């Protein structure tokens, strides 16, 4: 029938992809991999002979460090903090603060998401349907100043997104002084919910604290960003859904 | 209008959970990272006056750290860390590996994302809809044996992402040894699509090479609770979309 058909051939597809991500990958990343690593010890093994560090205490210093990380940027639970924090998870992002310590802060932290999910996939499907709403309008009144098909909107669309991550790329780099690249590549991660791509903003020299301009102006590019690309989701992806 | 009153009223509703997580997440939060913060200096502090470490050469230290904390579980780019890294990425989880350090490697990951992200969407949607009719038949029949509404029906998919979340928390304490409230906080993560919960699994004593069927099992049910996620959104979440 055609549900089990649709569904073995969505299943073979994915697999296949899987598959063939994973080999690019690997071919890609193991020389890279193996020359880091060999890097690593080398350094790791000369200090070690420098300073005559006793293999008993070496642990407790990579404990020491590894658990001071996120401390270096500041006091992380703050009201900014904090904020950050809840924004990250109601939008499933998960990554740039710190997971809490206590028990009853991880059970509060899994019923903040159960309770926030839902609304804030609605709000920001209503918003996404909104800003199409207005970009139909918009492009209906240029054509009768100078009939829509949707392959214009899908173009307005993709230049819309190209547009606002090549914004957030520029305004990142002038900001944290990273590279085009780096800031357009972080950019994309944050607007896919993906969270982790070895960089992270609102962490140096304590910006959360003495920027409020700042960070006001990194969650409104958030919330557009994630606005733009649910209103992308609806016009392209979401028909195939029902 | 109603698009715009009902657009206004998502926002303020959500603007104020925010505050409200931010606020009770500060007040919950902020001895414990004092308390932290002041034991790891005063250990640092301890550990460098007993060693005479210098200042200079002690962010050496911390980079060779930070830099060689994945490489510590093994070689993260074979074939099941890369299928790994995949799986991660097509979930929009994006935890559990370390992010590639080649510029072409960023590219092709986002090039990946772009072109598999609806794809498995569609997958985990249609799948999540064959389970939904499948526990329907199930329950009518039962019912025959022994008209469903809906409220049992949200009842029984209640019972099912209860069951399989204590499931996979009882799975992951036997194999990873960790608590069982740990866990399940890590299952409930993982499954919600954060990726970050201070817990990853797959990643000790080098697990990824030596436990072909743990990493298989590990894969089935992380497929398995995101499907059951899926349905129980669909279910409930996905009427009121459109
Ligand atoms: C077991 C767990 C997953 C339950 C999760 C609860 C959700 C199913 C609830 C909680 C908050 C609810 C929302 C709270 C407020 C609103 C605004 C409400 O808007 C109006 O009443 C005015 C506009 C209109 O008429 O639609 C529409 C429903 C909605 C999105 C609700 C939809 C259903 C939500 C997401
Ligand atoms: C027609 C549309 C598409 C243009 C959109 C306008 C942007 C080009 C503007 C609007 C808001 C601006 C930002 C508002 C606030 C800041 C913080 C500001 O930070 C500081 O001044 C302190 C840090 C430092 O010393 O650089 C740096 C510029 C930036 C990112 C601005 C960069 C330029 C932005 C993105
Ligand atoms: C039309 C709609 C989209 C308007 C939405 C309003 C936002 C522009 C405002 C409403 C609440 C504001 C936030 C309220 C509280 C804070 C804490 C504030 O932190 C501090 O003042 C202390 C730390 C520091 O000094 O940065 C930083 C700005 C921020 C995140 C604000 C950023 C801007 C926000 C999101
Ligand atoms: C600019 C970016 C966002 C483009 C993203 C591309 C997607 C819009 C494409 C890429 C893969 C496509 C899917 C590839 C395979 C299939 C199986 C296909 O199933 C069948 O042909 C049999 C069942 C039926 O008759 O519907 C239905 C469409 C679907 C889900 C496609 C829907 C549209 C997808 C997600
Ligand atoms: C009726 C339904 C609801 C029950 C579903 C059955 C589960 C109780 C079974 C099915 C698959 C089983 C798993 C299959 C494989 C493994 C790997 C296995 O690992 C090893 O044997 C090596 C590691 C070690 O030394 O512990 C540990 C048990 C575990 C997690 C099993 C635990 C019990 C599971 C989850
Ligand atoms: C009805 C449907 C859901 C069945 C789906 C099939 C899966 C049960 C199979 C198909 C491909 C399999 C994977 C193919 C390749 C590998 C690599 C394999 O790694 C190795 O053999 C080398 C490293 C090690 O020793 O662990 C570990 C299992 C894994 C992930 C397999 C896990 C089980 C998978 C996902
Ligand atoms: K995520
Ligand atoms: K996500």
């Amino acid at each position: 029938k055609r549900q089990n058909v649709r569904t073995l051939s969505l299943i073979v597809c994915t697999f296949t992809y899987l598959l063939v991500g994973a080999a690019v990958f690997d071919a890609l990343e193991s020389d890279h991999e193996m020359r880091e690593e060999e890097k690593l010890k080398a350094e790791e093994i000369r200090i070690k002979g420098k300073y005559n560090i006793s293999s008993e205490d070496y642990r407790q210093l990579e404990l020491v460090i590894l658990q001071s990380e996120p401390h270096r940027a500041g006091v992380q639970w703050k009201f900014a903090g904090s904020f950050y924090f809840a924004i990250t998870v109601i939008t499933t992002i998960g990554y740039g603060h710190a997971a809490p310590g206590t028990d009853a802060g991880k059970a509060f932290c899994m019923f903040y998401a159960v309770l926030g999910i839902p609304l804030t996939l609605v709000m920001f499907q209503s918003l996404g349907e909104r800003m199409n709403t207005f970009v139909r309008y918009l492009l209906k009144r240029i054509k009768k100043c100078c009939d829509v098909s949707m392959e214009n909107m899908v173009t307005v669309g993709f230049f819309s997104c190209m547009g606002t991550l090549c914004i957030g790329a520029a305004a990142f780099s002038q900001c944290e002084e990273w590279s085009f690249f780096h800031a357009y590549y972080y950019c994309f991660i944050t607007l896919t919910t993906i969270g982790f791509g070895d960089y992270v903003a609102l962490q140096t020299k304590g910006a959360l604290q003495k920027k409020p301009l700042y960070v006001a102006f990194s969650f409104m590019y958030i919330l557009v960003g994630l606005t733009v690309i649910g209103a992308f989701l609806n016009l392209v992806v979401l028909r195939f859904l029902t």
